[PDB]
């Protein structure tokens, strides 16, 4: 069953409701035939994958009066961000830091006992469930509407070659073709995955039934881990994380993992490094009752039903690579040069199956870059020295070199930072700043209100990185690092207008030293 | 009683705990004398005021290898915004947000019913007047120990004239002054305004000895009222702000100060514009009990037991004007030309002493240039295109010119909004971010989720203004008016590394629209 919705105009609102009744639909959903049928041009090039890469690339495409189409499987625009992804995350990490507020401030003012408090993880899912065809709706409207993008969705796209494509029952050519099809969720090769109350991020907010016990196990280390691991933890659950490696390895800056880490310890997180999982053990209903894994002490075994896999997410390449016969990388990433190209003539790759970074400015960025390039503008793309964050129960911000990777690089180097190195250490009242201040004045919990630190070359006096835990810096870094990709100095940061009490510190903090020829660390 | 505490090392929070004790003192407390009496240079200025301007001035001297002395009446550096003006604020403004994530999500999740809970505005003081001494600590600490300043604290400056000062006892020389004393809370000339109840910010937090009923009257419609007025709404009161003249005229931008108005409205609050109080009516107990004031809709009486005046502050130039002979302005500022110089031969005035804007870059700022003329480097200094920010429940940033000014200015603009303008008008999913998400998500609090908009000129494709009602981009706007004063365009907006999700969304959404030489709002 086919729609024609290329003349039907709905609101933000009736597409949320249309496409939540698609998706709930028994038969899978009607497809929804959004192109035009009297544009005589040939599509400049084809999206296969409307998500992040697909619709932006087709929206700058469009900009720049090419003609673009994307066929998607899912019944709407914008991935697996507004999915499973990104906001969902958010929603979870926003979840986090109020209830370590409220948990650190439990039976004061305004905030109720926290004492014997779990909260529901299955309330906030389903929350997040009953209101994500919001953003889908804005999502399709916004692309037709304002974007004047064409599109069929809901309808897996069928590549023929690098000029055919078949989709909705019909056949589609293009000059170009440009994948978009992003990355799935990582998995392990142990005895017991498969059981009921295993969980990934794109399985959690569609087949949790039930409400996760006492225990959870987290297993990987990276951004994914923690992020939701910490959410876990701050809903009252003993959380167990088991890392292959070491945790937060992106964190370069050695001080500002340990805060960041001795938080999430200080919090009950329970962080087992070096570890790998051998086993989830299935109950007689098979669902999940423990998991058994080796460590560098020897075997150890948690007892839970709830385990959630938070490894890294891997390039969907396999079919088209065998379709196109595309050149891969090892782990899976399509390989292609600067231009975004890949080995087959007129088939570019962007986003998540390019490899990482596995970003929303990557993929955005990638998807316009490849439709310029469709568009006869020769431009590279290359992604190099951008701001990075995470969440645990903070907010982590940074770009750069950490402390110790300067001085071992060769630079002559001085840090401003806060709280200073003395023997209070971090039990003083700073840094402080929007959501920050109960921490700062709270009995006991000074500890609690952050960690910031920049890194200047003492020479050239240029900010060589920055570093930020806390809340509230991280649509900063957006821009501060644009100004340190420009040659940003101690003195130029010290010139600006700060907005005090700021979530940064680094505008007055520079000024401080910024009048001697001769810098002096802080 | 001196305390020669040159050879002396506290700890910061050995600072804090002395403070405290000095504060306290019921004689006063000991004189703290941080003198270097063993160097014969002749100081280049003393700086009579210790606070934002004075400290920063007299680092920024010290850095540059010159002499400083501070003076302060208070017993700790850094001035009103630890003690009583920025610091308590923020503590406030943070609790005003947090009050209003609990009220609207009362008896959900884990918050708590808040439908008929009074939060006490006394613990909150209280809290504040307990946490306080924590940044004096750092202050005096930072200020000695790593920044290498001289100072004699808690001891009133006498200056003698424009190159002697007495302190501690004790007559200093120096080749110039800087006055940096400051402001002091504004008043109203009307009867009852000393009745026990009225409150400015400075003796809120000294003399708040019981808690307020259900009605707060402010009077003012400044930065301060209006984020001192969310506080009091957001603990449950009735809160009737009493605006001379129109309410929040700073937000410059049409739509977004309607959004702001708009919010506070429906969190209960009353704004009257066009109100000058008469009368504060007092109690046989000598305790406010109504004020009555003029408004465009005839005399208004409100039953209060609890007033805050949040008006203009005035510089404290009486006797310093007396003494050295300084001309003054209409509202009694300090004047001075460029190079921060008074009429007086080598003696400048900075911060809130010299008018407006009174706001810490302001007095750190005019400070610091004060210092670095004094060294012999020539250096102007005025004020301009600055960012700016205030509180009400939300965190609300903006610079630049608002739409209609663009278009006063003779600019045809275009701009990019969220949510976008449509039928479903805020009541979608957008915008979004940290500290949004439970908004953007929760049956019928969409239109929470935030506001914001930029405004481009359509031909030179400059961003010409920069709006934002939510969470999170005040820091960010510190650095983006930098890049907005080098003169950015939407394309270089969107050619930027963005870090989803974002609480300004400029970067991507410039991206979607900077690929059409003839640009269109989004
Ligand atoms: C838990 C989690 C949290 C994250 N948090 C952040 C964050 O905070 N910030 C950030 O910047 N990034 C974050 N990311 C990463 C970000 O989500 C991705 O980098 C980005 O979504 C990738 O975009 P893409 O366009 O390459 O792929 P996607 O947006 O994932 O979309 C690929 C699209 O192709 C479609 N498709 C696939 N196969 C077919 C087919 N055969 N036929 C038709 N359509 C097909 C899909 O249905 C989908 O719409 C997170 C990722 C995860 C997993
Ligand atoms: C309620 C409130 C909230 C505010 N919030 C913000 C905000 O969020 N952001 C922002 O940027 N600005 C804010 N401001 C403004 C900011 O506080 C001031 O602009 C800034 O503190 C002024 O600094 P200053 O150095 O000029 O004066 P101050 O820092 O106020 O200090 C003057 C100093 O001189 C001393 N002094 C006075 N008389 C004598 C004397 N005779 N002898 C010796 N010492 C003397 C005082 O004891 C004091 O230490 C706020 C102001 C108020 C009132
Ligand atoms: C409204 C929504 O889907 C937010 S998630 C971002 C999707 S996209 O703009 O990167 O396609
Ligand atoms: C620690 C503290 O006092 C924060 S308020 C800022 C005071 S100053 O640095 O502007 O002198």
């Amino acid at each position: 069953k086919v729609w024609n919705a290329r003349n039907d105009h709905l609101t933000i609102n009736q597409w949320a409701t249309r496409i939540d009744e698609i998706l709930e639909a028994p038969d899978g959903g009607e497809v929804i035939y959004n192109v035009d049928e009297n544009d005589p041009r040939e599509y400049d090039a084809i999206f296969i994958g409307g998500g992040a890469a697909g619709r932006f690339g087709s929206a700058y495409l469009r900009a720049m009066g090419g003609r673009q189409l994307i066929v998607d499987r899912w019944p709407f625009l914008g991935g697996s961000c507004p999915h499973n992804a990104c906001v969902p995350h958010h929603l979870f990490s926003d979840c986090a830091a109020e209830l370590m507020l409220a948990r650190t401030f439990s039976g004061q003012y305004w905030f109720p006992d926290m004492t014997e408090k779990v909260v529901g993880i299955k309330e906030v899912v389903d929350l997040f469930r009953a209101g994500r065809n919001g953003p889908h709706g804005i999502m399709n409207f916004q692309s037709k509407e304002q974007l004047n993008l064409e599109y069929i969705l809901n309808c897996p796209a069928k590549v023929i070659d690098n000029h055919t494509v078949e989709a909705a029952g019909k056949v589609f050519k293009a000059k170009n073709l440009i994948l978009a099809v992003g990355a799935g969720p990582g998995t392990l090769d142990v005895p017991g995955v498969n059981a009921k109350g295993v969980f990934d991020h794109a399985t959690l907010v569609e087949e949790l039934d039930y409400e996760p016990g006492s225990t959870v196990v987290v297993v990987g280390g990276s951004k994914t881990a923690v992020e939701y691991g910490c959410f876990f933890n701050a809903t009252g659950r003993r959380t167990v994380m088991l890392v292959r490696t070491e945790p937060l390895k992106l964190i370069k800056d050695n001080e500002t993992r340990a805060y960041v880490l001795d938080r999430m310890k200080e919090q009950g997180m329970e962080i087992i490094s070096g570890s790998n999982v051998t086993r989830i053990e299935e109950d007689a209903n098979g669902r999940v009752q423990a998991v058994v894994a080796m460590t560098p002490n020897g075997e150890m075994r948690i007892e839970t039903d709830f385990v959630f896999l938070g490894l890294g997410e891997q390039p969907r390449s396999a079919e088209l690579a065998k379709i196109l016969g595309l050149d891969l990388g090892p782990k899976g990433e399509v390989l292609v040069n600067e231009y975004l190209q890949t080995s087959v003539p007129n088939v570019y790759a962007v986003g998540d199956l390019i490899g990482g970074p596995m970003e929303m400015f990557k993929a955005r960025k990638s998807g316009c870059y490849a439709a310029r390039n469709v568009m006869g503008e020769k431009i590279s793309y290359t992604p190099k020295n951008y701001p990075d964050f995470l969440h645990t129960h903070y907010e982590v911000s940074f770009l750069g070199m950490g402390e110790e990777e300067a001085r071992a690089a060769g630079h002559e180097i001085v840090t401003i930072k806060m709280p200073p190195d003395t023997e209070n250490g971090l039990n003083v009242a700073l840094p402080a700043s929007d959501r920050t201040m109960l921490y700062a004045f709270g009995k006991g919990t000074a500890h609690m209100s952050g960690f910031q630190k920049i890194v200047i070359d003492a020479k050239t006096r240029k900010v060589l990185g920055a570093h930020h835990v806390g809340y509230g810096a991280k649509d900063a870094f957006q821009y501060l690092n644009v100004l340190i990709k420009q040659g940003l100095t101690v003195d130029e940061l010290g010139d600006m207008d700060e907005l005090f009490l700021n979530p940064t510190h680094f505008i007055q903090l520079s000024r401080l030293r910024a009048g001697s020829k001769n810098l002096v660390s802080l």
